[PDB]
């Protein structure tokens, strides 16, 4: 068994949901999850058949974000990983909440914008995801003026009142 | 600390399902869980008690699957891992929403009848589980006529229409 | 690439609940989340923002609390990580359906009153939560007269009728 | 405006759900989620679509239990209801996790195997569905005996250990 | 067929949750929600078994709330309408998810803690809860200093920061 | 006390979502969980408070569709009705997750894009929801072709594939 370091390529900023899944039904039921949670929503998705023909399965509504979620899954090279890719614009916490009920989700490893490497481990014709390094480490703690920043952040943004 | 690789023994028909949980009342609840799902339902499950006695604990419906289960987790060694063994003809997507809605689960490694492998970390009498090897990697894409099989494959199965 | 074990500090009877978010709305939601599940609720929150000034984000109900979360969470280092340190007689059963729910919330890695050692992985300026070590691994498995005493026990508990 | 009783007909062992939906894909939506959910399900589902051509719609695995609910609902003729009947064997229990679910399923009025009466307000070409008479009165309280006797049913039954 | 209105009767200091459900097992399942969601929670359930005996069924952690509880279903006189009644201190936001993803629980009338008048429609041994008067009627429109002052108001509850 | 029938104003390209909900935590909850779950959605939010001030409180990202809804809670006149009115473009499959997972949320009356009407019943300072009108009653069932027409439907909508 040997371990890996598999960074994801993607432009800066752009939101990407790693996760776990199961049975082919996955690739369509994540689709209608997706374009039922947000009207007009541009993503890309790609689920790696573990099983059977073994084939990366794909689907989306922009070419260019589908092309990333396969490429990066190529990469991975993981029996049933999928990888969503969002548009600009749209985030994960619009669509976590469908994911989290897909019936063939199993876990979600990572949801972000961050700059991301997946650690794997191989074996044989077998890899496993053992974790992500999603964006980077702490380099301090807020301070009351911190503290009041991310509350009126919030408030700007139009997520809190 | 030492990493090591375990496979999960089970027959290539039977999902299993795969997680972390806590409090002994992880059995009663996830036993009733998965009977008040679905009717009739076959199962083996086992939960790890990582305190107090450290018992492997069990319950199901069918006992050459309830044997299943505790036999890999003894295996396992992993404190608060659980493991659902479902019957045939029994799937995960039957399911998987009452174990993810248990209050005692955290969460799911994985829900698969592929062959499974877990990672594992291990230091003095503790043991985590780091990952699973679920099926195997990719041998290629999907092409417009296999999106087509699979989109065919779900219409005979009756599960789209 | 370097693999680490850090262990939680904690008092022995207090539960914490680790998980992976993203956004730094995370910080309110969750507290909210848990104020909103059990009246007069106690606990201490850290959230670790992973990119912008990367800073270790806090609320809470109690100073002790909120400390034990925050100095837990700036050991493991770890970019979109929470702690959740629950205050005496307040239970992860409580409130795992809350943080589950929650949209910035990717997945938890453990809920737990055991000891607990977190496996990290570390490249650069990076780190990856793989695992957590639980309690302990298992001394046998439970035969009749302990399966007697845990059903008994929920009853006298009350968690069963 | 005029008040109506309705009966909802039906084999005396097997269940109704009737509820409250809207957009047309709440017929393909809710095939779906029942048979996701519990496999070799057999059940007929209609839809009333309230506005454009007012069709009610239908699809299910058997042809008895879709002419069934097609006729309870063309006497019901309330826009948006929509009313599923299970197979024998089959529970609302184990499905109304997928209905509740469902993007298109606004309520639940019932989910019964008694003998059920819809109250309905009427006003022109619109009705309004007011509310269930589900079963009957009840003739007194449980006394301990009583008590007893539904628990000892519910662990004989296998719902409860 | 003729139509009641039935207050119920609850201290000014104490909430209740009026609902539909259906089984037997509602009793023990919403017991066991409430000691799950909250601990140490006190209420009061009642639930009215709509066939067989008829009988009112009751459980709960307060005497004195349980006899409530079931007071109000024998005046209500319903079939598969239940009621909690949550002691003080306990509200409903603290147990509504746990109501909601109960499999008995089809719907919730009410939530409240306001004085309610129960509609009802009558048939025979039937009848059907058509609706709740759940407090008064509106006063006027929110002016901004009220809208600053209810968002006060919660943050110095601690509900929002 | 008397049945009143009270029709909705909402211009056909507009949605809305009529619910009961309860505790004045209602507003700021229902607005962050609309633009938490779809990026820039427009909409305007009612909620009739039952108790204290009893004012119609309203919040929203849209100044006409907040009076929109202001003003339909006015005639409605019932004490713990909630309103949301979605601009155009934005439905309510993309939404009710969301509606119902709000803590403060009890349930759902109607979800349309139809012509609304709600049969409601006064008495005293109170009036009660009694049902909606939604939509129109069946001109018939669908047969082979118009089946055959709401599945193209779908697909050439994007939401099946």
């Amino acid at each position: 068994m040997e371990l890996k370091l598999i960074p994801i390529e993607k432009p800066e900023n752009l939101n990407v949901i790693l996760g776990q899944a199961h049975f082919i039904k996955t690739v369509e039921d994540l689709h209608e999850a997706l374009v039922t949670a947000v009207p007009g929503i541009r993503f890309g998705l790609a689920f790696s058949e573990a099983s059977g023909k073994r084939l990366v399965r794909r689907s989306g509504t922009d070419e260019a974000l589908v092309e990333l979620a396969v490429k990066n899954l190529l990469n991975l090279a993981c029996g049933h990983v999928f990888l969503i890719v969002l548009g600009e614009g749209f985030y994960p916490i619009n669509v976590l909440h469908a994911v989290k009920a897909c019936p063939e989700v199993v876990r979600i490893y990572a949801a972000t914008a961050n700059p991301l490497k997946v650690v794997v481990a191989e074996e044989g014709e077998q890899r496993a995801i053992l974790g992500v390094m999603d964006g980077f480490t702490p380099l301090g703690v807020e301070d009351e003026a911190e503290v009041a920043w991310r509350k009126d952040l919030l408030r700007r943004l139009g997520y809190k009142l």
